[PDB]
């Protein structure tokens, strides 16, 4: 008997106000110039 | 038996406001200019 | 007996409000200036 | 019997205010300049 | 008879304000000039 | 000055041949049941 | 002066032959019974 | 003067033959039942 | 002056035969049954 | 004058043949029953 449950996985929780630059969640490869 | 439920994944959980740049949840290969 | 349900993916859970830049849920390839 | 519940993975738990460079959650590969 | 529950890993568990260089939370591999 | 050039991503760089379950690049959500 | 050339991200870099079960590269939340 | 080349990730260098569970090369979040 | 070039990074350099079970290369939170 | 170059880390080297457990690289988080 196997029950797997309620993971929870968040990358920015709380607010990203007045951002200016590169906000980036997850990134595989690429190239980021800020 | 195998149940598997109720995972949850959230790249952004709060407000995003006023932005300027450049707001990513995933990218994959991509250039970003910021 | 296998049963999945109830998976949950959001990008942006909340208000996007005033954007003036790039907003981008999941992006491949490709380029974003801003 | 197994059950594995409610893990938690938190990147940014609070608030990412006025950024002007780079942030990133997890970055795999891949060249940042800020 | 096994239970794993309420594991939590926080990268940044507080504020990241007025970032001018790089913040990144876990980077596997990868360049930052900062 | 920059210059961002010749980025090369690629998820199945040789032959996938006589596939009898599921081959997938990039997954997100979904579910996959082989 | 900034040149970023000729980085280079691969997943399979060689053959995936006779695959019965599931065969990802990048997967990000998802469920994968095999 | 910066030049950044060259860097070269690979997650399956080689041949992955008769495959019968999972394979997976970044998983984020995600169940895998195998 | 910098210059930054041919790291590389490889998760399974080699063959991965008659898998039966899971083979993951990076996994960020997630579970894996085997 | 800094040059750094060739740099090289390999989580698995060689074969990994007729696993019937669980192979991880690098796991941050997660929970793994095998």
């Amino acid at each position: 008997g196997y029950e797997v449950h309620h993971q929870k996985l968040v990358f920015f929780a709380e607010d990203v106000g007045s951002n200016k630059g590169a906000i980036i969640g997850l990134m595989v490869g690429g190239v980021v110039i800020a």
